[PDB]
Parts: structure tokens; sequence; C-alpha cells
């Protein structure tokens, strides 16, 4: 009885039609457009096929699907307890962090102590062990969202176990590497990891609330396990949600991680070979920080950038001199590259071209700046054509 | 590409790779067709709004100009369908429109008159079944006078009967308070001309997008002839405040959903509420069994009589096929948990394009169940052995005789 939708496509078709050429404009508009912003992906089809099911409607399925989502996620992450009701990984983060209230907290960026990166562009563990041991917080949360590098889930919970404190991971950047194993995971290093289905895993916008050994062991103080204090914080989106878990277990997920894996060496090697500088030296997850030249702002860039039809982020530098608004570098993911089946000539080629708009660009100011247009629409051809030779595959 | 395709492809990815989950999914709709629903606000989705929502838009976190243009199409059909000077369409609740706006035009420990009959913010119970079933509107004036709330809510999950937006509205006036009205239960209604309107009475105006709409899990903000007046007390118009000065597949679904309503097919869905109701409240009185003298709505609700208990004559119903809600009746002698009435929606019936003969055959089986059932407690029910099967039955076969048109 997929003629539901199937045929509710054709009731769109015939009577909003209007409705109908937005919704079809963005799908070539997601595809005649080069993104290597870290976070973007485009979801796979069968997630967006659950995501309009009659559950809407709402009963035992409605259990079903939220049983097949905790088995699909305590499977892919290798996690003794799991909870998938969470519309949002930011509300994750808070309902773990509701369950667990106490004034010290530790976070890089209650009572917030906040940590930072050592000013060579790595987390600085030493100050999350000098801060821990002089607050004793209650919990340290750890998970970085533009790092370049591994983050050591085991380090943290070694800090953490000698100052007393819970360790919370949000794995929502690195998800789908940690799932088919190129990155470390936090499942059994943080007592609770919380992850958003749409980033890395190509799913839903949503949350996984996840727990390993320390699931069924006891919280510090309150007389009971993680599995209850977690679970005593009580779809459509369940039906994407399991969708999603389902496909990162498929071995086709683990060739779009080592793809995005794949993508993030070659072009962080290749912009070395043009003096742009990658601050980790290296790339090791999806992205790849590239500190920008002596006049070239991160605004300017990625303002330019994309009126030549790609879309990078802006961001900060270790070394910054400059405004958070106005940055010295940009943040480049090979996630949505990796969904293109990008080969390592296209990385190259891409390189190419953003290092040749960049040299175009004659920079005015801080956020101003002046693109021929004759080269602006030479360049926005392109990146259309790097689209079409390597088109988003699921989506054809 | 176009839309379709994706979700062809995607309907499709989604038989031959992930089958376990394409049967439970594929299960739910099989159940909602032959389960007879009476509650009140569970309805089923358009197929037109359910394909938006799985738009491509959901991958969008200028990228934003099909994003503007889908949210601007669902503004001018808000604006235009319910006849209002202000919408906002990006509210993934019902609940998170009305907790949104109250803490837009609310300082913290600011009082409202909620009248909710069932920290940051101070709530007045408001009650309001104190007129034997109707709205104590004087007892609204009496505590908004006594409190001076800065905010009177109005809307009612279980009224069978209008709400008198403008009385509210005087109410408000006379205490110098802001009015809000919820009419997420009545919006088709209020949409269709048959409901009163409080665009223009209340301040503003909140709704769920799929109780009575046919839409989306969402809600929407509306404001009418006080869009460009002022917040009383601040400095900036209630459309600006409003404006709280992502997920846009829904944004498509609502704008899906605010246009069929906008369609005579939602107006004829509209009065086959409305007629169904009236039908069945006039079997119940013929059977000796409503709060209040009739339905000016979509709702029903029934005073159960004989040490009836709500909570066993919904739990009997269930097992024969038959979906409905224990509610309180005034003077409820029993607890709230367990009610002397029960409550009934005509949402679900128009959906499946009942006639007058049916209506009536389906209250003839309701009270058969409860003509039979034997209640040995207040919550254990009994009476229920063979006899439930060759109801459940019948229920089943109601359910085959009207189907619901749109699932085809």
């Amino acid at each position: 009885q997929a003629d539901l939708l199937k045929r509710g496509l054709a009731d769109l078709q015939e009577h909003d039609a209007e409705l109908a050429r937005i919704l079809d404009a963005e799908v070539a508009r997601q595809q005649r457009t080069l993104s290597l912003v870290a976070s973007c992906c485009a979801v796979k089809p069968r997630t967006l096929a659950a995501s309009s099911s009659a559950l809407v409607n709402v009963c035992e399925n409605v259990d079903l699907v939220e049983s097949l989502a905790i088995q699909r996620a305590r499977e892919l992450f290798g996690a003794q307890y799991a909870g998938v009701q969470s519309h949002s990984a930011s509300s994750a983060n808070y309902q773990v962090l509701a369950a667990l209230l106490e004034p010290g907290d530790t976070l890089l960026g209650y009572k917030a102590i906040g940590y930072g990166t050592t000013k060579e562009g790595l987390i600085d563990y030493d100050e999350v062990r000098r801060l821990a041991l002089e607050h004793r917080p209650r919990l340290i949360i750890c998970g970085a969202t533009a790092y370049s590098r591994v983050v050591d889930f085991e380090r943290f919970r070694q800090i953490a176990d000698e100052a007393g404190a819970i360790l919370m991971a949000d794995i929502s950047h690195i998800a789908g590497l940690v799932a088919t194993g190129r990155h470390p995971s936090p499942i059994d290093a943080a007592h609770v990891t919380t992850t958003c289905t749409h980033k890395q895993l190509v799913g839903p916008r949503g949350g996984l609330i996840l727990s390993g050994r320390d699931a069924n062991e006891k919280v510090p103080g309150r007389d009971a396990t993680f599995s209850r204090v977690l679970e005593l914080a009580v779809v459509n989106m369940m039906a994407a949600k399991a969708a999603a878990l389902g496909y990162a277990m498929t071995p086709e997920f683990d060739a779009e991680m080592q793809r995005i894996r794949d993508a993030a060496d070659v072009m962080a090697s290749e912009f070395q070979a043009r003096d742009y500088e990658v601050v980790g030296g290296r790339s090791e997850n999806h992205t790849i920080l590239i500190r920008l030249r002596a006049a070239m702002t991160g605004a300017i860039a990625e303002t330019a950038l994309e009126h030549c039809g790609i879309v990078v982020n802006k961001n900060r530098v270790p070394g910054e001199t400059r405004s958070s608004f106005v940055t010295s570098g940009l943040r480049i993911g090979t996630g949505a590259l990796a969904q293109r089946h990008v080969d390592a000539q296209g990385c190259r080629q891409i390189v190419d071209l953003l290092c040749r708009i960049l040299d175009e660009v004659t920079p005015l100011g801080e956020s101003e700046f002046t693109l021929d247009p004759a080269l602006r629409k030479q360049f926005c051809a392109e990146a259309e054509a790097l689209c079409v030779k390597y088109p988003i595959a699921d989506y054809l």
C-alpha cells in the first residue's frame, strides 16, 4: 500500500502544482550546487519514504517502529542502552543534562565552565584536566563540531574518573565514522553518548541517547543505573530513524564513509601542494580546516565562493586575529561529496576551482570584495559541470 | 530530478532492502482502515500533504530562496484561509506555537488566566466548566479583574459548544489583558465559517495543522486586526514581536494542507463532521443517553448511566473495534480517572463518507455494547466473552461498508 504516497504525489501534481514547482526546483538546486559544508548532507530516499508514513495519524505499530529503531541503534553502535524519541540532537543533550543536575559542567566553547583548543589546533585536554580537578564538575561534555582530528574519548574518561565526573559525548558530526569503525567509539568510553540522525547518518532531524558499559552501572549517587535515569525523561521520525539506522549498517554506508574519508585525505593534501595550510597538517574525520591567505577573510571566501556555486563554511583558525563574523579560515566537509561518488581526480578538480576563485577575488576591507561578473559566471559553470560529472547517486 | 521520482525510488528502496520496516508501516495503514475511530481530534493526513512531507527541503539547514518560497506560500495561504493579517508557519508543534507566543508576549513571572480546564510563569486555573457544561465566562471575568493577568487563553479540547471569543475579548479589554485563542480542535470549522472566527477578536490566534486541518504535525501563529497594533506595555507591533524579535519539509506539507482546506472538498468534509454530530447526538437522545442541548461543533459528550464508568466503557469498546475517550460530566461523582461520561468526535467519520443511516448504526452498536457489558468495579471490565467477538466483527464490517475515501 505504497500506492498511498505514489497517488498522493499524483494529487499534488494535479491540484497543488504551484507547490510542486518549488519542490522540484529545490531537488534541482541541491544537485546543481556543490556542497563542501561539513554537516550538510542529502538524506537517503528510503529515509524520506518512511518519514511520510501514515503513522502520523496516530497502537502497537508505534511501538514496533520504536523497537526496531532501538534494536538497530544498539547493533550499529554496540549500545547496551538506546533512546530514540528525541526530535533533535539538541534535545538529546539537554535531556541528558537535565537528568544529571549539579552546577559543575565542563564544555568546549548550571554554572558552565569552558575549555577550548591549544594554540596549535588541538583540544587542550591538559586544560580539561586542570579545570576538572579545580571545579570538580558533575559531567564533562566532550565532542567538537569544527575539529579536524580524532577526539580521544578514552582520555576524557581518564580525566573524568579522577575528578569524579560523568562523560557525555556528542558524536553528531562523526557518527557514521564511529559506527563504521573509522573513528574510535565513545559508546563504552563515555557514560552517555548523544548523536544526531541527520548529520553523517544521512537520516532525519532527531537524536539518539546511548550508553554502553555504564548503562547498568549506577550513576554517581542517586541509587539508579544510567539506563533508568536516562529513560525517566519520557512518530514519522521514528520510522525515518529506523530506516536511517538500517542503511547505516549496510555495506553501501561503509563505502560512503570511506569516500568521506578518502576525499578528506586527497583534498587536504591538494590544498598543501598549493601552499594553503591545513591546520592539523593532516585530516582525520570528514573535516579539513584551511588557513586562508593573508588578505583573504573567511567571510569574503564563503560569499564569493557561493556566488560561484560552491558552499563552504568560514571557521576560526588557530591564532585567529580577526572577528567571529569575519574569520581567517574556512571549513570543508567531504560528506555530500561522498554522496556524489567523487573520485580522487574530482576532489583535486574542486581544490583547483576553489583556489582559482580565491586568486581572482580582490578583498576590499574584511566583508567586501570584487569579483568580475564574467569570471564569476565562468567559475559557476565549472562548478555545475563538476556537479553533472559527479551527481548525487542515490538521487537519480 | 523531480520530487515524485526521488520518492518513488525511495518507496521502492524501502521495499527491496528494508522490508521489515515496510511491512510494519504497511500494517499500520491497514489497522487504521479497520478501526472505527470516534475520537475527537484524531484524523488521517491527506496523501497530498503526506507526499509534500518527503521534500528534499529537509536537506536545507542563496540556498534559502526555495525555502523562502515555500514559507511565503504558507504565509499567504494561512492569511487568506483564516482572514489574518499576520501568520507564522515555522512551529514544529501546536504546543511549540503556544509556548512561543507566551514567551514573546509575557515577561518572566507574568500571570496568565489560561482557563486551562487542565519556573517562569504563573498560571490561574480559570476553570470554565462551572456553568453545567458551559464555559464559566463570569468566573473568567471575576478572576481577570482580581489577578489582572497579562494574558487570557481560550480554546477547549472537550467543549461541545461555540466559544464566544468576542465575550473573552470583552473580558480581556475590561481587565487590560491580551487574548490568545487556541483553535486547534475547531480549526477547520473556523476555516469554513461554521464556527465563529477568533482572528479579529483575539490578539493572537494559534492552531495545530493536524487535528482538524488535515495536515502535518505542527503549529501556526496568527493575528488579525491587532497585527499592526503594538503589544500593550511595549514599543513593538504584535506581528514583529510574534516574529521572535528549520524543518522545511513540514513547511511544504503545511502549505499543501492550507491549500486543501481552501478547496471545497475540505468544506464538504467539514459539513460531514457537523452533520454526523447532529445525527449521532439525536440518536443518543432518542436512546435515552448529551451534555449541552446539541453539538454546535464536532464533539458529542454523552453521560453514561446506571453506574457505567467511562473507563470501562472506553476499555470495552476498543475490544469491539470502537475507539472513544472517557470524559468528565458536570457532576462527576467518580474520580477523574474513572469518568461518568464518554466523548465522541466525528472527524474520522467524515473521512469515511458515512451516511446518516450509518451514523445511527454506530450509535446502535455503541449503546448495544453498553447495554450489555456489566461493570463489576470502576475499572475491571466484565461481560465480554464471545459477544465481544461478534461485536468487533460488526464494527469492522461498518469499516468495510464505509471506507476512508482518500485512502482508496
